């Protein structure tokens, strides 16, 4: 009748082109997998069931899914499915594991996310039946599947630009969240705050030592409003949107290993922590950005909770603007809200993020000594997806 | 509450460059989606999710789901995903919406599937970040994304002749089913039987009238054993896969509405069936075309019922191979399987399949005085899932 | 000192997509060459030198007229270079071919032009380094390397209807070009006036009996006046210049035998015509619609000759605005113009036309009863090249 | 009236993706003819003639060598083609031009080659008309069209080491050959024999001061017969060919200035150089890399020379094979032969390298007094051209 998480564990998350360039999507799922069945002393036969989520779905073979969860040496024998809410897949990852657990169906599942944005491929739309004559388009995948709206072609950085100026969100308000967000990161990497919940990855050299990936790439110790300040607009020429105070393109996995709440008691297990209640919320494409605040008001009225009930938050930073309007709609202290840093400086591999900040969210909690935590994501199309948590 | 399903219907399934070539996979979902609601009579405004399935969803844009949704006439404010199960996806969204209603959460969920492999694009792994050097390859994403294994690059037709060659069903015993399968689908449609089930699809021309397709485009009356007999194996030269006796590539959409058993009675609503349980299993990729009488097997011994028990099956004919060696395993009765024909007739829309077996199942049912059936499919990656329905 | 030309042959004039489409390039140069070496008598084994013409090179393979040369059966051991001066390339053969016999060097050389719009392919810039990020073109390589100027980008079309408006030339007297030019087509063929010069092409059949091209395809005797007005301007909504009024894009090839005057004396043969003079100017690329009558004019007073000394013009039919404006610059009788017809009705190969053009003056000169004749075409980029040749 | 060079200029070649990736061949191009002009105290409005070779013409636009000329500051007012030999492209522009102005047709002419090998595209044949379905190729425009026979497919490098083998060339001979090229290369870049007849590329940059381009950059001083040795066959596997004793694929321009002997003496001009002849064979393309010995061995027979008559050779360095092979068929003295290096260390260009060994030949005679050279190519496709020069 509820779920507990028994173990959360990502990968840290790369640049475009950057340190995990050469590791494939489901590959990254994989290492999380694995890395989160090992920290949850559970055996990779004894999963029934793997839902992950991934968005640029294109050229990465047959149910990715069944790719990741293989990779982590979860036997054939464990059926799978692969979910797309575009950025809230890997975060409805989890809550439709813990549907499917609550229903007494199965009562251990593996959830989370994957996205290598370095790896998609291009697109030809007419090469099959043909041009006939004239110039044509070659498609970048991420641009077309991901961060363009399906309905009027518009990128998502174009909407979070139009919801910070119609919220009255100054640039410099963008900036400072920005900077905070980079040194809350960098922080958390040098007090040693993320190295319980990042699994490195190991990516075989020929010529030596093998490279371990071990840190996020994209949080800059470095990062200073004065220069944040000199960026231009990078949708929009009119907007306050820069490449410094909205995330870029990202490469990451993240997952969790899901049990009922009966089962770990007769196993004798101890949850990292428990789900509550989550919820879901939609809009037109073009308000996404407002969705997280509004998830979080409707998961409240939803368990009768108001805002002072919430320990933390994590609010995914699909641009500094969201955070900042999400704090205003729900009341939030931005004290307790991505105490870690966030995507602004973590980056935003968008198949991966909606687990990532759960999986971050969870030992956040844990290093303040518990409570209650959301993990709430907005999404492209116009989504917004919450959930509530209860960490020991 | 059990579910129910208040309706089903389906787009007519097209050839590869065929009918539909010109409509979109969501628009076919939209159309498959807008008829289910209408049949229902249930208001697009009043459905709580909309769980869509979809193989091929490189090029589709943002959440395929959303846009099927929206071409159906639903709101903005319900929630989507879409679902990736390869060929068992449009199965999957519904099994998956049965058990969210199961949990309480939602009481009433559109699922189905959809699929235009007519308007698969082509990839370029390495335009990215270049080829440098040397010839390469321009990639069918029907080819690499659903017909191939994620694993061995081996196409799923290779594994479809392996296992009829050590299930031993010879060449004639495909060639007869083939044939089967085609004059029983020519004959559901000269004699009413699809009337029901279809929404037709209009499609608007540059020139006058808009074309409307009413009818399977891939059953043919002219088909004969003499001229099965005659083609090559297609996928392997040693094997009995042909054209033929296997189906090709496919267009269409299917969707069903379901709502909780205690909110149709609530509404005075009359069911039209009953989802009574599901089951899926999974084995090595290569086993894939094994799966549907192991899942059937798996569902009858979770329900406690036997193979009599049941008064129609629809195992989806992913080779007229896998239907004949299903019966073997499952002990069915020919005569109940797939009576108003199978997809080496009617096609294989890869994405849509499980949801189309579904629609023409329940028609099966109600044109026989109803009953049980159950519902079957492989799908690449190793995969059979089963649900069992009652039809009022 | 000056060499004659002993045959003149060429394939009919596909349109794109059309009859030719199933035939390289260097197949149509072929047939055209080995028609041509027959119609000489002159042995293939004999040949010294092939120049020849092509303008889309690109995936046409190394030296394409080295693979024309060996697809007529001239032996390895002939040498051969392909030359490019865009729609000018096939008559540059020639005049090059009279140049090398002027110096002795050689004395029997074959020449002409070859083009398959039909086949040229399409073609990525950024695919060998890569695009990193974002959309770009796939590019239509006939639209790149044949009929957009290299310095702007603008269609020479554009330029065309800009020259056509600046020289006062009516849509109604283009159109009136555009008729006669087909009636002249049609005409020709229909009264046996093409069938010395056509060789057929024979396209091998499957089914039965090889499909054998023998007649231009563009040609259509139901064109009208009132037809044509109807149409829409196609390279710019102010200008003159229709699909009805300038040539398309086509397939074909023509090639002639050149030999010195002493060695055709020498062997005892009878030349078809003489080569006078030749000549070539040049302006800037948007002027080139311009250049035919100034090359006309040129080559005039380079011989001592004026207008009345000569029996019958070719002036490529780039646009009938063209042949409009060359006939008020050179002072040109129309009744002498392009009198079996033109590109408007016969279309433009562009490698090709410089070779057809002379071919069909060679033949209408000898329709005539003989004379003098000047075969102009101007080029993209801003190039006039024009040829006098004497028929006995 | 023979023809004289007034000048000779090339570019340094640059490396594959190296030191000129950023330069467009018709920009090294215009960089070779601007400073052939200045050499020769030519105004660039005299010239009379502009004949430039290149081979992978596909994606360069219209008409190439008119690209060049303007590049170049030339006017719209000068005519110009451009050629296609293969590997010879720049030598026939040279050849070309000698027999126009010994025609009288013209006095002043510019010829050359140019290449840039790094730029060229990737193509798309069956994106016009349709792929339909499969998997197909995308195409290096270099192997389509430059590297590889149009009659077999085979590179041209199997055929270097089929040719290598059947002449009994070594291995160990090979290397030697590759290790003296670049001793020479380095030698002659030190010690300042290359700086008259290069002219440096200037690239401005998106940050600070321009690049300047002005040495060689294939050509290494650290080049040993150990490291040679230890290289594995690049073009196929029981052969003698490696990526040390070959060219690579390399970016240039080299362009020379032609006079008619008659216009020079009447000017008041010293000659750099007369032509005194040229000639060329043909062969089977398998053949082609015999083809520079039997050049040379015709036109010694043509002139009544023997190879006691000859001062200094450049025979281009297709293989290191081809110069040894070519030194025993033609009885050269090795001491004699590309003094300065050539194309296994300095790279192979492939539109320029004709031009570039004559650049070469007449600053290395230049360098000993004067004297007579021969200047010799093989092409793909089975062509070997040769040109004799007298430097005062």
């Amino acid at each position: 009748s509820k779920t507990v998480i028994l173990s959360a564990a990502r990968t840290p998350v790369g640049k475009f082109g950057g340190s995990l360039k050469d590791v494939k999507a489901t590959e990254l799922g994989g290492i999380a997998i694995k890395a989160a069945l090992e920290r949850a002393n559970v055996a990779a036969s004894d999963v029934e069931e793997v839902i992950f989520g991934t968005v640029i779905q294109g050229g990465q073979g047959q149910i990715p899914s069944r790719q990741a969860a293989r990779a982590a040496g979860i036997p054939w024998e464990v059926q799978t499915e692969t979910v797309n809410k575009v950025c809230a897949s890997g975060l409805r990852a989890v809550t439709l594991a813990d549907q499917i657990i609550r229903t007494g169906d199965q009562s251990l599942i593996v959830a989370g996310g994957m996205e290598s944005m370095s790896n998609s491929p291009y697109i030809l739309r007419g090469a099959r039946w043909g041009y006939r004559m004239g110039n044509n388009e070659v498609i970048d995948l991420n641009v077309a599947d991901g961060l363009t709206c399906a309905f009027s072609g518009t990128h998502m950085g174009v909407y979070g630009g139009e919801v910070a100026k119609e919220d009255g969100i100054s640039r410099e308000a963008q900036d400072e969240w920005a900077y905070r967000s980079h040194q809350r990161a960098v922080s958390a990497h040098k007090e040693g705050r993320f190295e319980e919940e990042i699994v490195p990855v190991t990516i075989p050299q020929r010529k030596g030592d093998p490279i371990v990936v071990a840190k996020d790439e994209a949080p800059r110790e470095d990062t200073t409003i004065e220069k944040l300040a000199k960026l231009k607009p990078v949708f929009d020429k009119t907007a306050t949107v820069t490449a410094g105070n909205a995330p870029g393109l990202n490469d990451g996995g993240a997952a969790l290993v899901l049990m009922s709440e009966d089962r770990a008691k007769q196993e004798g297990r101890k949850p990292l922590a428990t789900i509550l209640a989550h919820t879901a919320i939609a809009v037109e494409s073009k308000d996404f950005p407002r969705t997280p605040g509004y998830a979080i008001n409707a998961l409240l009225e939803k368990t009768g909770k108001t805002i002072e009930d919430i320990d933390l938050f994590e609010i995914n930073e699909a641009f500094a603007a969201v955070a900042i309007a999400s704090t205003e709609i729900a009341g939030i202290d931005p004290e307790k809200l991505n105490v870690n840093g966030g995507a602004v400086a973590m980056g935003h591999p968008i198949g991966a993020s909606g687990a990532r900040i759960i999986v971050t969210l969870i030992h956040a909690l844990k290093q303040r000594g518990g409570g209650i935590g959301i993990a709430s994501i907005c999404s492209g199309g116009g989504q917004g997806d919450a959930v509530m948590i209860e960490v020991h």
